[PDB]
């Protein structure tokens, strides 16, 4: 039944709105981890910067040469990680936009599901009554209501044969004599006790 | 519009129901009368008193 699928499909969506949710956690987790590593390396280079900050004074330049020459190796690492961190920022920003747009589309779909289902039951419940009224049409000769009248007519006229109605001749006389019967019996009434 | 439209269907249909219900008793009543008053005259036929095929 199409109605049955409408609830299962939306259920399978819900598994991925959380699955994708978990994926973003891993991505952002790496971004935090990558960020932290950058501080440590620059801190070590920063420490060598303070260490080199204590030699060039009072003419000890030769010592400063070696100290800063060592810092250069650490400096390269800082640059490489710095660019990577900026690049990874776009991905976390971009991926979040997908989730936000998709999440809105979900609840929007959910609302429409009930409305169409509701119209279906109304389009089935109010739909399923009128046919049985067709069996009670009262507008044709294929209904129980009308066929019942035929059965009544069949039965009522069944014994119009068994007991035939009185012929018009007697029907033309009973009233004809009755009028005299009331008046003639009254003829003495209106005269004897006038 | 849908909620207004759907309600009209129910109101019209609901009236048609009780209207059908009232007619059901009337036709059934006429049937029993068309059967009870119907089922007597035949046995009077066995007591016709008008032919030579009766018990009387």
């Amino acid at each position: 039944a199409p109605e049955d699928l409408l609830e299962r499909l939306l259920g399978e969506m819900e598994l991925e709105l959380i699955e994708l949710r978990r994926a973003l956690a891993q991505t952002i987790a790496t971004f935090k981890s990558t960020e932290r590593q950058r501080d440590a390396q620059q801190l070590i280079a920063q420490r060598w910067y303070e260490k080199a900050q204590a030699a060039l004074d009072r003419g000890n330049e030769q010592l400063a040469r070696e100290a800063l020459g060592q810092r250069q190796s650490y400096q390269s690492h800082t640059e490489a990680l710095g660019k990577s961190l900026g690049e990874q920022r776009a991905l976390v920003e971009q991926v979040r936009g997908q989730l936000q747009k998709l999440e809105r589309k979900y609840l929007e779909l959910k609302s429409q599901k009930n409305l169409y289902l509701a119209r279906l039951k109304s389009a089935i419940a109010a739909q399923k009554i009128e046919e049985i009224a067709g069996n009670l049409d009262n507008a044709s000769a294929s209904s129980l209501f009308e066929r019942i009248e035929t059965k009544i007519l069949e039965l009522e006229a069944e014994r119009e044969l068994l007991n035939p109605p009185p012929s018009p001749l007697d029907k033309k006389f009973e009233q004809w004599e009755e009028q005299q019967a009331v008046e003639a019996t009254l003829a003495a009434m209106k005269a004897r006790r006038s």
